[PDB]
């Protein structure tokens, strides 16, 4: 929304660049003006043919007379417009490079000017500035609106002005060459423009109602499978690919009606396009039988004017790059134009010399950028004396931190002064008094070049020498030399990552070449290892007693030797004076002492699409029909024009021109007619192998064992989405590209043909030229790639020590050095710009040579056409013919390139999409097989069982575990932590068969046993019961399957879980809808549920895992009643974690590391004192 003035925005074009904007322009102005001239000989050349067309056959008596006075107009006037054309194609060929070339070499010039003036302006904000802004907007605002800017200064403003000029040139010949039939053509543009506004009113209102129409499958499909545990606990594994599969019989129907409308919506649309044409076309032919124009005239108003009109829309984009670059230099020239208080590029204020060091703060109240929320300084009082070293002790807030950063003036302060010697900070230079103030702060930051050069960052002028003696004298010098190469090791994010106390070292060194006067310390000791500590604290002693020096940490062992020591409580100076002093003061200080002591051929793809044998056959036959039509509105145009050019005789032209003209509309409604078919019989064959896939994909979904569902690879949201995207792909790649792709191939197929047995060698010209202008097109489009590749590889080289400058900013700006970063990335970008250079002339060339190759290729497509081939017996008419067959033949080609990304796009979508079909699991419960033992009563015999969790073979959790449990029996379950516990449940349902040993229920194994039949007599209840979007009776009764439960029995299992209360209270009763869809309730509802639908099954095990996990209060004590009455007459696996309920419990079992540790009954436990009577004593504790 917001933008920029027109003229500031080139306010960094001077001189030449005016210069090179003025004449691209032009010459751009040139390049469009010259193609509706372009049409208006081809109607200067008709009327040639035209004249001669006429007496050729008013003859009828003479031969050999016809061969004199006939050919030599030809060869005057066929010479005349040849010379014409071969001058236009040398003009497009200059003006062509002159437009691109210039346009881009005044945007390459401008983009360098923007770049440095804009990185020059972001090292010169003030740091308060930065506070409220975040860098890495900032730095993407560096090199995308820069990129911004230059598509829109670029060579579009050249195709702007050319298309512009193709526009007005185009209907000025229009309208004096024919004032009416341009009117004509404006009248039939409102029918055009509305009927591509109905696609706008159906793509954006359809395309969401499948975007509705999946999403109530795709909500199946994610209540599922983020409930997969629990439908593979109760085996609804056929019902809920049953009731997925009825959301895609839906969604099908939905997606034929879209087939259908969609497909009466093109076909439609295309013929009113048409008719509006030819009706424009053939009451040209009506202002010809009149005499009041030539054949050669209708079409130069003709194809002027639809040329100009269509240049219209190739220029809408253009105008849109400008508008966008502007808006984008809004907040990059807003960088530029703003100026800072402080500076530090300004050369401005006093440079003492011969300074002493006294400092003093004199009533400052200050508050960062966070402004009036928090005052974080209520005034202040503070001197150091010369020579002194002061340190800063508080509390908390910090505000020792900010004396640290008005005393560099990175803000200055709301009100009061900071004094350096006796004059206000102010009346110094910025950057003078940052070089007298050396800074060491807690986080050290080293930039990624030398260590040679990183303490160069202290100053610019240095020799190895003076290198060697500071980091000696920050005794840092011992410990680089073992280190490698030397002082030209490397340091950064990337590469040789070194110790703290070693980092701070280099930092100390490079604050001490910059010999300061004022030396501030912050934090530095603070967070760093205890032992190099030490050896950075001597160098920081090292670092004093020649400067005064403010330090602030919270180490006070470095603050002994400070002569003065300074408190602060709420930004308010507190204390002071010597250690012994403040010690006996008894305040803040002596307080805080104390304190701290594949692509590949897929056919079998398209062999589940010969599911329909037919529905394609309908549509490739119509689709070749459809082909085969197209170009015979070409052959009647060229008729249209050729027999009305090849008149002689006029009587008989109008009642000819009035039966092709219904010929043609015969023939589009014929080509209505087939094109309807072709889209609806593949949108039916393509939404209806959607479902087959979306059904097989989901059954074999349903198919893999939790091992797979585990995998972070797969979640529930990554599998819905594999779910669509794949399915809609391949249907895409089936779907329209492939009635196209063929519809194409016939298109020209049928084209060649009509033009190859016609014009003898005039189509093998053509067939030459054709080629070489589309390959040419092609290479100029790789090339423009290989540039853009290469121009993005090397700015970003730039940009990226420009991301080191801004996101290490405030330790430069306290460094000074802008200046270095400065022209670094100066000489970063002399390169893109050199280059840009080079890229005027590349695009020029090729621009120019394209647009040359189309010019000149139409040159030897009349001068042929004409001489070696009218002075003998072919015919003009087959010439026109010959044109729009080939030349549009070509241009259907062009979509074969346009659909290809959808063939590959679905390829790998089918990639995919086979292999999550074809892979079967270790556990499938589709497998009939297994024993279905006779015999109910129930055992469980876990044997020797280790386990390791598939997706964490690290930790183990069970390892050599041996439980065995009666039937009527409750196995209570201790563990110290983890799944221990609750892996029992997980392996006694066969989630998972144990990596060693074995668990068996009535004595068989369970691996041999059936998986489905295993299950069906297990009755799992998990700590968060999750429940589908149905009526509660049916979340009830989904805990028997195969078999429809009774109401009268789903409700002895809601009077079973006592939350029969609910179940009458609601105004629904069993029949309302709970899913958080419907109705929403508490947790102890659902969970009594999920005991309903537990014994609804009615099951020989229960398998309760920590089932008031998630509970409180009464409802604990409610749920737990509902527990305890639905075991004592099953057997029961309980693991809960209330010890309380577990002491009436026939064994408790302690699972110490996955071996069994400790178990026997409640009191029995508790005369053995270990793991189980310090875990009861714990919680009735605690
Ligand atoms: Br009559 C008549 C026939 C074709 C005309 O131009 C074409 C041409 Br040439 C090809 C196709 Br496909 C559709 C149209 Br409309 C015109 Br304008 C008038
Ligand atoms: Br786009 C384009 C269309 C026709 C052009 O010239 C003609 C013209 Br004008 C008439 C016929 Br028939 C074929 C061609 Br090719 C040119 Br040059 C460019």
């Amino acid at each position: 929304k917001p933008a920029v003035s027109v003229l500031t925005m080139f306010r960094y074009a001077g001189w030449l660049d005016r210069l090179y904007m003025l004449v691209g322009t032009l010459a751009a102005i040139i390049h469009g003006v010259a193609l509706p001239l372009m049409m208006l000989i081809f109607g200067d050349m008709t009327d040639s043919f035209a004249s001669v067309g006429q007496v050729s056959k008013q003859s009828t008596q003479m031969s050999e007379a016809d061969k004199r006075a006939m050919f030599a107009k030809l060869e005057e006037e066929m010479t005349t417009y040849a010379y014409y054309y071969t001058g236009i194609g040398a003009g497009v060929l200059i003006v062509a490079y002159i437009q691109v070339s210039f346009w881009c070499l005044a945007a390459g010039r401008q983009i360098h000017k923007i770049r440095q003036k804009f990185f020059h302006a972001i090292m010169n904000q003030e740091i308060g500035w930065f506070d409220v802004h975040d860098v890495g907007e900032l730095n993407t605002r560096l090199t995308d609106d820069v990129s911004k800017i230059n598509e829109g200064i670029g060579d579009k403003i050249g195709m702007f002005f050319q298309a512009m000029a193709t526009f007005f040139g185009g209907f000025i010949i229009g309208f004096t060459r024919g004032w009416k039939l341009t009117l004509v053509i404006l009248a039939i543009s409102p029918v055009l423009g509305l009927s591509a506004g109905i696609w706008a009113k159906i793509l954006s209102s359809f395309t969401d109602k499948e975007l509705h129409a999946y999403a109530k499958a795709g909500a199946v499909a994610e209540e599922v499978l983020a409930a997969i545990r629990t439908v593979i606990a109760f085996g609804g594994q056929k019902k809920e690919l049953e009731r997925y599969n009825n959301n895609l019989e839906e969604a099908k129907r939905l997606g034929i009606k879209k087939a259908i409308t969609a497909n009466i919506s093109m076909g439609a649309a295309f013929l009113l396009i048409a008719a509006s044409y030819a009706l424009a076309f053939w009451y040209g032919t009506s202002l010809v039988i009149s005499k009041e124009y030539s054949i050669g005239q209708v079409l130069t108003v003709f194809f002027s004017v639809l040329i100009g009109a269509f240049s219209v829309g190739q220029a809408s984009p253009n105008i849109e790059a400008f508008a966008n670059a502007r808006g984008a230099a809004y907040e990059v020239f807003k960088i530029i134009d703003n100026k800072p208080s402080i500076d530090s590029f300004s050369k401005s204020g006093h440079k003492p010399d011969n300074i002493q060091g006294n400092l003093e703060f004199k009533n400052i109240h200050f508050s960062y950028p966070s402004r009036k929320e928090v005052q974080i300084l209520k005034g202040l009082n503070l001197k150091v004396k010369s020579g002194q070293t002061v340190a800063l002790v508080g509390n908390s807030g910090c505000g020792k931190s900010t004396t640290v950063q008005l005393m560099q003036r990175l803000y200055d302060p709301l009100d009061g002064m900071v004094s350096i010697d006796g004059q206000d900070i102010r009346t110094i230079n910025v950057r003078y008094l940052r070089e007298i103030i050396g800074v060491v702060s807690q986080e050290p930051v080293l930039f990624a070049t030398t260590i040679a050069e990183n303490i160069r960052y202290g100053r610019e002028d240095v020799t190895m020498d003076e290198i060697e003696k500071a980091v000696k004298e920050a005794n840092a010098y011992d410990f680089i030399m073992k280190l490698p190469h030397q002082f030209d090791t490397l340091v950064g994010e990337r590469g040789a990552q070194l110790s703290g106390g070693q980092k701070q070292r280099i930092a100390i060194a490079r604050a001490l070449v910059r010999n300061p006067k004022i030396l501030l310390l912050d934090e530095a000791t603070s967070a760093l290892d205890t032992e190099s500590e030490a050896v950075v604290q001597a160098a920081l002693d090292k670092a004093r007693e020649g400067r005064t020096t403010i330090v602030i940490a919270h180490r006070l062992s470095t603050v002994r030797n400070a002569d003065v020591i300074a408190g602060f409580d709420g930004g308010v100076i507190v204390e002071q004076g010597n250690h012994d002093e403040l010690m006996r003061e008894k305040g803040i200080y002596f307080k805080l002492v104390m304190t701290q002591t594949p692509p590949a051929s897929f056919w079998r793809i398209l062999k589940l699409n010969s599911t329909e044998w037919p529905y394609f056959v309908v549509g490739i036959f119509c689709a070749i029909i459809n082909g085969g039509l197209q170009p015979a509105f070409s052959v009647i145009f060229s008729k249209v024009v050729g027999v009305f050019t090849n008149g002689g005789p006029p009587e008989t032209q109008r009642q000819n021109s009035n039966l092709f003209s219904l010929l043609f509309l015969i023939l589009g409604i014929i080509s209505f007619i087939t094109f309807f078919l072709q889209g609806f019989t593949f949108g039916k064959a393509g939404e209806i192998l959607t479902k087959r896939l979306r059904y097989m994909v989901f059954k074999s979904m349903l198919r893999q064992d939790v091992s797979w569902f585990d995998d972070p690879k797969n979640t529930t949201g990554a599998l819905t989405t594999r779910l669509a995207n794949d399915a809609a792909q391949v249907k895409g790649a089936t779907g329209s590209r492939l009635a196209v792709i063929f519809q194409n191939i016939a298109n020209l197929g049928t084209g060649i043909i009509i033009s190859l047995i016609y014009g003898w060698q005039l189509t093998l010209l053509l067939l030459a030229i054709v080629p070489i202008i589309a390959i040419a097109g092609v290479v100029e489009m790789k090339m423009l790639s290989g540039q853009a590749l290469k121009d993005k590889k090397e700015l970003e080289g730039s940009g990226k020590i420009a991301t080191e400058a801004i996101e290490n900013f405030r330790t430069v700006v306290s460094l000074t050095r802008e200046q270095k970063f400065e022209t670094m990335y100066a000489q970063s970008l002399q390169i893109p710009y050199r280059n840009a250079m080079k890229k005027a002339h590349v695009f020029g060339i090729t621009f120019s040579f394209t647009q040359a190759m189309m010019y000149f290729s139409y040159a030897a497509a009349f001068r042929f056409g004409a001489y070696l081939v009218t002075q003998q017996l072919m015919t003009f008419e087959n010439v026109l013919l010959v044109f729009s067959a080939i030349v549009f033949g070509a241009m259907a080609v062009g979509q074969v390139s346009s659909f290809a990304p959808d063939y590959a796009k679905a390829t790998v979508s089918a990639s995919h999409i086979i292999r999550i079909i074809e892979k079967t699991p270790e556990i499938d419960s589709y497998s009939t097989q297994g024993l279905k033992p006779n015999m109910l009563e129930g055992n469980v015999q876990f044997s020797g069982v280790v386990f390791n969790y598939p997706t964490r073979p690290s930790i183990p959790v069970l390892q050599g575990l041996s439980l065995e449990v009666k039937k009527g029996q409750t196995l209570a379950l201790v563990g110290s932590s983890g799944c221990g516990k609750s892996t029992v449940v997980q392996l006694l349902e066969r989630f998972y068969d144990p990596m060693a040993g074995s668990v068996f229920l009535d004595g068989k194994e369970i691996k041999q046993l059936n998986v489905q039949w295993l299950r069906a007599q297990l009755g799992i209840v998990s700590q968060e019961p999750i429940l589908f979007d149905c009526s509660i009776a049916e979340n009830i009764a989904y805990g028997d399957n195969s078999r429809v439960v009774s109401y009268e029995e789903i409700v002895r299992a809601a009077k079973e879980a006592n939350i029969h209360q609910f179940i009458d209270s609601l105004p629904d009763k069993y029949n309302t809808r709970v899913g958080d869809k419907g109705t929403q309730l508490s947790g102890g509802q659902k969970q009594r549920i999920a005991i309903a639908r537990a014994l609804v099954r009615q099951p020989h095990i229960l398998l309760l895992d920590e089932a008031t996990s998630a509970l409180d209060t009464e409802s604990e004590k409610v749920v737990q009643e509902a527990l305890d009455k639905a075991r004592e007459g099953r057997t029961c696996i309980v693991i809960a974690h209330r010890l309380s309920t577990i002491q009436n419990a026939d064994l408790i079992v302690v699972i110490q590391n996955g071996k069994v540790k400790e178990h026997g009954t409640h009191q029995q436990l508790l005369a053995q004192k270990g793991i189980y009577f310090s875990m009861v004593s714990v919680q009735a504790g605690a």
